[PDB]
Protein backbone atom coordinates (compact mmCIF):
# COMPACT_ATOMS: atom_id res chain seq x y z
CA UNK A 1 0.00 0.00 0.00
CA UNK A 2 2.13 2.20 1.16
CA UNK A 3 5.67 1.02 2.77
CA UNK A 4 6.65 -2.23 1.86
CA UNK A 5 9.54 -2.74 -0.58
CA UNK A 6 12.53 -4.81 1.16
CA UNK A 7 9.98 -6.42 3.50
CA UNK A 8 11.59 -9.03 6.57
CA UNK A 9 14.99 -9.07 5.72
CA UNK A 10 13.82 -10.90 2.17
CA UNK A 11 17.14 -10.76 0.83
CA UNK A 12 18.65 -10.86 3.97
CA UNK A 13 19.62 -14.35 3.63
CA UNK A 14 19.10 -15.52 0.50
CA UNK A 15 21.62 -13.88 -2.17
CA UNK A 16 21.11 -11.57 -4.86
CA UNK A 17 18.16 -12.32 -8.00
CA UNK A 18 19.54 -12.22 -11.39
CA UNK A 19 20.38 -8.44 -12.26
CA UNK A 20 22.02 -7.38 -8.65
CA UNK A 21 25.82 -7.79 -7.49
CA UNK A 22 26.75 -8.34 -3.93
CA UNK A 23 28.40 -5.07 -2.76
CA UNK A 24 30.86 -5.57 -0.14
CA UNK A 25 31.79 -2.56 0.71
CA UNK A 26 28.03 -1.52 1.33
CA UNK A 27 27.71 -5.06 2.55
CA UNK A 28 24.54 -5.05 0.42
CA UNK A 29 23.52 -6.34 -3.16
CA UNK A 30 23.05 -3.89 -5.81
CA UNK A 31 20.78 -3.56 -8.53
CA UNK A 32 21.98 -3.13 -12.15
CA UNK A 33 19.40 0.24 -11.91
CA UNK A 34 22.76 1.54 -10.42
CA UNK A 35 25.18 0.32 -12.83
CA UNK A 36 23.25 1.18 -15.82
CA UNK A 37 24.08 4.95 -14.50
CA UNK A 38 26.83 4.14 -12.82
CA UNK A 39 29.27 1.57 -14.47
CA UNK A 40 31.75 2.56 -12.02
CA UNK A 41 30.21 -0.29 -9.78
CA UNK A 42 32.85 -2.38 -7.60
CA UNK A 43 30.11 -4.83 -6.92
CA UNK A 44 29.01 -5.25 -10.37
CA UNK A 45 32.62 -5.22 -11.65
CA UNK A 46 34.88 -7.17 -9.60
CA UNK A 47 32.17 -9.54 -9.43
CA UNK A 48 31.44 -10.31 -12.97
CA UNK A 49 34.90 -11.42 -15.10
CA UNK A 50 34.92 -7.71 -16.57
Amino acid sequence: GSSGSSGEQAPGTAPCSRGSSWSADLDKCMDCASCRARPHSDFCLGCAAA
